[PDB]
């Protein structure tokens, strides 16, 4: 097989995105025949240079996830990516830890295949233009740049939350993500700090291509804003040295290969 072209010729650009109709994953699987068990896909006609593991931090967001799968799968295939979907389900009912789940995702996906790119996506964010590439670049990539919830523009120029993509080397270079941001807030800013402290800059598509929809939702229980977040992001430079991949432990409780995704239920513990 020849290499796929640099930019996919299958893209159609702007798309209509809606969250008011029911979704049946059996039907989605039928509509996405080429997606193999566990949510894996690679083009039949050419070799993609993008071996992407898409990591979703998760707990009790099945409805959002259904929308995510319905919209992203068609888009990811048009982008001609060699990809896999991983939903990192946090076991238990204690305080949520988005970033630690993301680290679990990186480490576990690597056990399945030689992925060299990682897209970290919240479960409720849908891209509105398939020209917004869900793969890696020479610098860390911020993907969800123009979210409807922020008035279709960045909330601040150093905002790196929502959806992003880091190559395997970029992720390893920053010792991954912090493991001690329990509850909502700041871990994305910590991550931005890590990248900057390791000589990188944020790459982004333009605001039109990067237009993204956030599924309106209410606060989840057990993910209360973390009061010590402002203090933690002020010391990233020092803490990133020993907090992240090199200080990570967890216990996978279950791995389920669904037609459209692999769900890893994991026990990431509680504080300290
Ligand atoms: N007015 C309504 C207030 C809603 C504010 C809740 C915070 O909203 P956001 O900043 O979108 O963050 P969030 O969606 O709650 O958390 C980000 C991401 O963590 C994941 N997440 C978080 C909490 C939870 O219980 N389950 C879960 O899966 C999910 O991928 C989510 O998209
Ligand atoms: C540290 C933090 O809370 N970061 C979140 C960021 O916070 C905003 C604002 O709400 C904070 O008061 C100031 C403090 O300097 O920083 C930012 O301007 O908001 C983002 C979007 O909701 C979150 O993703 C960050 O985690
Ligand atoms: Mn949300």
């Amino acid at each position: 097989l020849p290499a796929c072209p640099e930019e996919s010729p299958l893209l159609v650009g702007p798309m209509l995105i809606e969250f008011n109709m029911p979704v049946d994953l059996e039907l989605v699987a039928k509509q996405n025949p080429n997606v193999k068990m566990g949510g894996r896909y690679a083009p039949r006609d050419c070799v993609s240079p993008h071996k992407v593991a898409i990591i979703i931090p998760f707990r009790n967001r099945q409805e959002h996830l259904k929308y995510w799968l319905y919209y992203l799968h068609p888009v990811l295939q048009r982008q001609q990516l060699d990809y896999g979907i991983y939903v990192i389900n946090q076991a238990g009912d204690t305080i949520f830890n988005r970033a630690k789940l993301l680290n679990v995702g990186f480490q576990e996906a690597l056990k399945d295949y030689d992925y060299t790119c990682f897209v970290f996506s919240d479960v409720d964010l849908i891209p509105m233009n398939d020209h917004n590439a869900y793969r890696c670049f020479s610098q860390p990539r911020h993907i969800s740049v123009a979210m409807d919830k922020f008035g279709f523009s960045l909330p601040y120029v150093q905002y790196f939350g929502g959806v992003s993509a880091l190559s395997k080397q970029q992720f390893l270079t920053i010792n991954g993500f912090p493991n001690n941001y329990w509850g909502w807030g700041g871990e994305d800013d910590d991550i931005f700090n890590r990248l900057v402290f390791r000589g990188m800059s944020i790459s982004r598509p333009n605001a039109v291509v990067g237009t993204t929809r956030h599924i309106r939702h209410s606060r989840d229980k057990k993910n209360e804003p973390n009061p010590q977040r402002f203090d933690r992001i002020a010391h990233t430079k020092e803490t990133m040295l020993s907090d992240g991949l090199n200080s990570l432990t967890y216990q996978v409780l279950d791995v389920q290969r669904y037609p459209l995704y692999t769900q890893i239920t994991v026990d990431i513990g509680t504080p300290s």
